[PDB]
């Protein structure tokens, strides 16, 4: 059997980036799907460390927390910078991505109708830092940190993709981010994954909003 | 090194990294930024995400409180003994961060109407850290493994600010209670926690705690 298992709801959500990472690195994994019905039964939830999914298994190592999973795969597959300084910058990018992801999640699940206009107005100022990081790394022609891909690239890519669904054209203001999405999305194993039913037939979020 | 911490005159998201630096015998410079200096706009515009803390380690400039914690963890060997422990350290820290975000939302956004619900939910929010202790050498050492990690300083801070918010919140948790006592008694950390530089700073920026 595969050494990796992803336990999650039938949504892209906080597993999208880590799935992209695994597919792009040609790793095999099992998807264990938890229905809302099963979740409401309560036993699985009670057994989860923080009462939430995703849960991830790497052999007998059981992890919770989407960013913990990303960092763990980053470490074990060599997607965490070439040295200690690049590692810090990778973290800095990922923490920025997480901060914006949390704002996105708050919009989607708690305030979509009343909040979308303001959110979209504020969006360029929230995306700009990633454009700046790109502009300061080899003119934005490679990755978000250094000259090799990192877990932060996959997470940032996911963040950009869902924001283009939320606010079509939002990357027209950001030439380097725009080209970056194109480039990464064209990586053959990733392109194939992103076009596959496994990805395409899951909704982005759990409540029908995007 | 040497290190510079750039932040507002509060404990906030720098408290844990300060505890770490002091406990580890490191020296650093505090650059205090006043609310007045921030409102001018220039420093803020130079910050990657328009926010503090900002941190300098020689020629390296970092933003993001957990990035700074992880960098110190990595460079000072406070990140577990191997990749497996490193993942566990991250898992703890990410749990600490989630609860810290809820705390921050309460304090700054909804203190008066939200505190009652927050406090009632608190035991179930703290229990995971007691369980983690229970599963690691009977709770007698650190949150992960046999050596201190950056996640211990972050968890310690989280627990200390929660005992201010809800006195007695650790009483039902013997391992966490004992852990806070043990860590707080480490000599350099004890000295730091007793010092004016810690005690005379407010926890948060808005008078609430
Ligand atoms: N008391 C809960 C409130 C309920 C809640 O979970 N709200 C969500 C948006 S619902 As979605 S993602 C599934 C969710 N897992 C996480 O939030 C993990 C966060 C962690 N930091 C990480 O990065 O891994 C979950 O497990 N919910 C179940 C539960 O808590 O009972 C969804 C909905 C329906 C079907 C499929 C998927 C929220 O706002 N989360 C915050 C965030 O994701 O940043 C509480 O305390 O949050
Ligand atoms: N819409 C704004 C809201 C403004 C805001 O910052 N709210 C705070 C609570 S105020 As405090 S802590 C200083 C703060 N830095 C961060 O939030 C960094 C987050 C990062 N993930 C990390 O971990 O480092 C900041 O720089 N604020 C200034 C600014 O943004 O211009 C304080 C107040 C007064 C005096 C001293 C200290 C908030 O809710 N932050 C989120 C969090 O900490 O999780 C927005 O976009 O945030
Ligand atoms: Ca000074
Ligand atoms: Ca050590």
């Amino acid at each position: 059997m595969p050494p990796y298992t992803v336990v999650y709801f039938p949504v892209r959500g906080r597993c999208a980036a880590l799935r992209m990472l695994l597919a792009d690195q040609g790793q095999s994994w099992k998807e264990e799907v938890v229905t809302v019905e099963t979740w409401q039964e309560g036993s699985l939830k009670a057994s989860c460390l923080y009462g939430q999914l995703p849960k991830f298994q790497d052999g007998d190592l059981t992890l919770y927390q989407s960013n913990t999973i990303l960092r763990h795969l980053g470490r074990t597959l060599g997607l965490y910078g070439k040295d200690q300084q690049e590692a810090a910058l990778v973290d800095m990018v990922n923490d920025g991505v997480e901060d914006l992801r949390c704002k996105y999640i708050s919009l989607i699940y708690t305030n979509y109708e009343a909040g979308k206009d303001d959110y979209v107005k504020a969006l360029p100022g929230q995306l700009k830092p990633f454009e700046t990081l790109l502009s300061q790394n080899q003119g934005g022609k490679t990755f978000i940190v250094g000259d090799q891909i990192s877990f932060a690239d996959y997470n940032l890519l996911d963040l950009l993709l869902i924001h283009e669904v939320l606010a079509p054209g939002c990357l027209d203001a950001f030439p380097l981010l725009s080209a970056y999405v194109g480039r990464l999305s064209a990586r053959p194993k990733l392109k194939a994954f992103l076009a596959s039913p496994e990805y395409v037939n899951l909704p982005i979020n759990g409540n029908g909003k995007q």
